[PDB]
């Protein structure tokens, strides 16, 4: 599926979606950008928990 890039994805912004997983919008990103900010790649990174999932997903002003 196609994927949004970081400089045109905010934690809080409104622009324009494929219309994917809403509650997973940092995964709009791809598996090198995405990655890149949070570090831990698909597999890496979805293995954290969902507390933590959503700490990371902010942190690098994703959500």
């Amino acid at each position: 599926l196609p994927a949004h890039p970081y400089d045109r994805l905010k934690t809080t912004s409104t622009d324009p979606v494929s219309d994917i997983d809403v509650t997973r919008r940092e995964a709009y990103l791809s598996s090198e950008e995405f990655k890149e900010k949070f570090g831990m790649t698909k597999e890496a990174f979805y293995k954290l928990p969902k507390w933590k999932q959503n700490k990371f997903k902010m942190a690098v002003q994703l959500f």
